[PDB]
């Protein structure tokens, strides 16, 4: 049962859930992957890992992809999240020094991972494992794409790490553009195209109809996570979120933050669906009767069809990771699985 600060009815009903059928062999692959290139302790791995559900979340987002293609995907989402952690860790306890150092590696490694591959620093080697299997799916104009918007990424948690070790809470406006690229909306876009095994040209993801609801999907999961990663992120002096944006600037009490940041969520969903009947229609439009419109035409209902896959499987993730499980932890500010 889902709490009712936390519940939304529409996802429950309008959004059933979907999960691919190489979801079994996911979970367990990617936790030897996490064992291999020792990204966690083993016994955090044994303890913790399943429990996380990281592979779930990808599972049923990129429903359609190619088993190669959700492993590398699923991988590269697991480092996110140990990356996550490493970054918080280097905030704590002050280590810029170590943050810069590791910031200009994935610089390096995002360009060449091939050369990365077997890198002292496993977080490194980790990140270079799985964006050089990322770049063997679709040609090198995709590489070069996802390549640019992970640069900016890595400037984001940069911006984080100065913001947090000064104490400055960043404006509401000023977080919603931070947010973007902390949470990696155009990562997680430019994966559906190998997940439907193609590259869109320019002129087809640029659609309004199509950027709008790509868009749409990025911010009502990056929001939700804001609602529901917030008592961690309380107990854990993390500055970064929408609740407290407002707490601090506009003011408003513990309460009131929920309300405002639950009537966003729920503005991303209703503005989804309106969007999502213009981007469906786009996507007839491109079925001119050629092959390669049939082509372009069922990569764009897939993506669309796994940006709406997104909403249902961010909302369960929330509720079924025991990443967000604070109020089971000895310490609230230090979660079990970080080290
Ligand atoms: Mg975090
Ligand atoms: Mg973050
Ligand atoms: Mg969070």
């Amino acid at each position: 049962a889902v709490p009712p600060s936390l519940r939304l009815p529409v996802i429950e009903a309008a959004f059933p859930r979907q999960l691919h059928p190489y979801w079994p062999k996911l979970q367990e692959t990617t936790r030897t992957w996490l064992l291999e290139k020792r990204l966690m302790p083993a016994d955090k791995v044994e303890e913790y890992a399943d429990g996380l559900c990281y592979t779930d979340l990808m599972a049923g987002y990129y429903l359609g992809a190619p088993d190669e293609v959700l492993q590398a995907i699923a991988d590269y989402s697991a480092w996110f999240f140990v990356w996550d952690d490493r970054h918080d860790r280097d905030i704590v306890h002050g280590r810029a020094g170590a943050w810069r150092r590791l910031r200009g590696l994935l610089h390096t490694a995002l360009d060449s991972p091939g050369d990365h591959l077997h890198h002292e620093d496993t977080l490194v080697a980790g990140f270079a494992d799985s964006v050089r299997r990322l770049y063997a799916f679709l040609p090198a104009t995709w590489n070069a794409r996802f390549a640019r918007h992970f640069h900016t990424v890595i400037e984001a948690y940069d911006r984080e790490f100065h913001n947090r070790t000064r104490g400055i809470v960043p404006g509401v406006e000023e977080y919603l553009e931070l947010r973007r690229l902390t949470f990696a909306h155009w990562i997680w876009t430019d994966l559906l195209e190998p997940s439907s095994g193609c590259e869109l040209p320019d002129a087809v993801r640029k659609h309004p109809a199509y950027r709008r609801a790509a868009l749409l999907s990025q911010e009502f999961a990056a929001w939700y996570n804001d609602l529901c990663s917030l008592p961690k992120e309380i107990a854990g002096d993390e500055v970064h979120n929408l609740g407290i944006s407002l707490i601090t600037h506009h003011s408003l009490t513990l309460e009131e933050a929920i309300g405002e940041v639950r009537r966003r969520v729920e503005e991303c969903i209703t503005e989804f669906l309106a969007v999502e009947r213009d981007a469906l229609r786009f996507a007839d439009e491109l079925a001119d009767g050629t092959v390669r419109g049939k082509e372009l035409s069922g990569a764009v209902r897939a993506n669309v069809g796994n940006m709406r896959n997104f909403f249902s499987s961010v909302y369960w993730f929330h509720h079924e990771s025991g990443r967000y499980m604070v109020d089971s932890w000895d310490d609230r500010s230090t979660p079990p699985y970080v080290n």
